[PDB]
This record gives structure tokens, sequence and C-alpha cells, in this order.
């Protein structure tokens, strides 16, 4: 069956690579079209960003919040892998939309920071989880502290399932106004951070939009959308590889991409 293969292939590169790779693909309703290791804790470490982005345009949408809220800062709020934010420190601020659009498209950490001060922080990102009926997603920290990836511990993870679904009820499922939907679509689309990983493994002609993390202890993962053959689709990715480089764990990404695709296409 083209399901074997699927698991035959992931098992393989898991072998091969030394890693564990979660897996979960959604259709647009949460039904599930393959997994593996899906309902295994992972820290979601970058990946996040995608819903905070909801949630920051939920609030928009619900006028709680304004896209040209002006979110003022200084040197404290610089941390590691802020280009848009260090690039805006003088000017003094970021509007909630250009931080959102930095933590999406640039994985800002910085920005990622300033809007989780703006919106209540992980306290305020736990709850939005919950309201869109994900029970397992948490945020616990901030950057770059949620990025440690420690062994066992439960702090700012997420299980492939959960988030696929998060993300098909986002995307999909009526979460936000068609507007909001399309402006984070297209930022997913057009992200800098994703071109050697999981798009680099589905086929040219696929509308896929994604959003990227990277964890201490070898984390490496990816999450979104993508539109084959008419279908559209909800996916998560987390792998875990201690021993490879950095660029061996883009590749391993843009591997699984491969795998997924195959498994797609066979249907
Ligand atoms: C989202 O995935 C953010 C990841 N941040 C990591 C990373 O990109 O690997 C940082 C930047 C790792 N780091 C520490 C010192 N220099 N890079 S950090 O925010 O954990
Ligand atoms: C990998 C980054 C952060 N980064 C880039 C260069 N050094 N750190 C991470 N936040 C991610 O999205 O996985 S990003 O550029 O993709």
């Amino acid at each position: 069956s083209e399901k074997l293969t699927f698991k035959t292939d992931l098992e393989k590169l898991e072998r091969e690579k030394a890693a564990q790779i979660g897996v979960a693909i959604v259709d647009p309703q949460g039904e599930i079209v393959a997994g593996h290791r899906m309902a295994q804790r992972f820290a979601m470490c970058s990946t996040f960003k995608f819903p905070l982005a909801a949630l920051v345009f939920e609030r928009i949408d619900s006028g709680t919040e304004r896209g040209d809220r002006k979110l003022s800062y200084g040197p404290d709020m610089i941390v590691e892998w802020s280009p848009a934010t260090e690039r805006f420190l003088a000017s003094g601020h970021m509007t909630v939309l250009e931080a959102a659009q930095a933590a999406v498209q640039l994985s800002d950490n910085g920005a990622t920071n300033l809007l989780l001060r703006e919106i209540g922080g992980p306290a305020a990102m736990t709850q939005y989880f919950r309201k869109i009926g994900d029970s397992v997603s948490r945020l616990d920290r901030k950057e770059p502290e949620m990025n440690d990836n420690t062994p066992g511990d439960l702090r700012d993870t997420t299980t492939p399932i959960a988030m696929a679904r998060t993300v098909a009820k986002v995307l999909y499922g009526g979460a936000l106004t068609s507007t909001s939907t399309h402006t984070i679509e297209r930022w997913l689309i057009g992200n800098q951070t994703g071109d050697a990983t999981l798009r680099a493994g589905f086929p040219k002609d696929w509308v896929v939009g994604e959003k990227t993390g990277t964890c201490a202890n070898g984390g490496r993962n990816d999450i979104g959308f993508f539109k084959a053959q008419e279908r559209d689709y909800a996916v998560a990715v987390y792998t875990t590889a201690p021993k490879l480089s950095a660029v061996e764990r883009d590749e391993l990404v843009a591997s699984v991409g491969q795998v997924i695709t195959q498994l797609i296409l066979s249907t």
C-alpha cells in the first residue's frame, strides 16, 4: 500500500539519520490523511509564530487590536536573530503588522517577543490554542528559552496531529476572516526561511506555504499547507536529529517532503 511505503521510507530516514520524525497530514476538516509519531510531543520552537500571527489577526478581526498600532521598544527587545527588529530599532517601533510579518517571514525573534508582550504573553498564546479546539499545544516561555528542547520537558510543545489540525482550523476552518486568512496564507507562501526545508521536497507546481522552526538538541520543524491536484491539505512536520549538521537537518526535512509527495500523488 501507499501507506506502507510512506511508513517504511520515513523509518528509513529515521534509521539512517538517527532521527525522530513526526508527521501529520490532515484535510481541510481536520480528518487524518497520514501520520507518523503523530501524538508524540515535540518542541514547537518557531513554528508557533504562525499560530501567534493567527491570534493577532483574530484580535484585529474582533476590533481589539489594530494592525497600525506602533509597538515601541529599545535595545532590551533585541535577541538572537532579530533582523527586522534591529533595522527598525532606531525608529523606535514596529507596527503590529510589521512585527507579525517579520515574525512569520523572517522568524524574527525580537518581533515575536514584541508581539507576545502586546497580546498578553505565553498565557494568551495558550488560551488561543484552547479557544480554537487545540488542547495539546502550549506556550510557556518566550524567545529564546522556548527553544531549549530539553528531553521530556512538556513546556512549549505540541504534537504533529494537534498542530496540523490547528493549521487546518486557522486556514480552512473559519477561525479568521477571509481577508486575514488570505494575508497569513500569502505571508506563508512568501516566507524567506523555508527554501531548503519542506517545500524543497514538494513538486514545483504545488502551492505551498509554511513556517519553519529550529530547536536546540537538533530540532528542525516545518508546518503549513499545500494544494496538490486541486485538493487542500494542512501539514505539520517535527524532527529531532542531534547528530546531523544544520544543513543535513534541512535536507532531512526536505526528504520528508519527498516522502509526503509520493504518498499524496499515489492517491
Ligand atoms: C525559532 O525556531 C527560533 C529559533 N531560534 C534559535 C535558532 O534559530 O536556532 C536561536 C536563534 C538559537 N541560537 C542561540 C544563539 N544563537 N542562535 S535561539 O532563539 O534559540
Ligand atoms: C532558522 C531561523 C532563525 N535563524 C536563521 C539564521 N539563524 N537563525 C528559525 N527561527 C527558523 O525559522 O527555523 S529562521 O531564519 O528559518
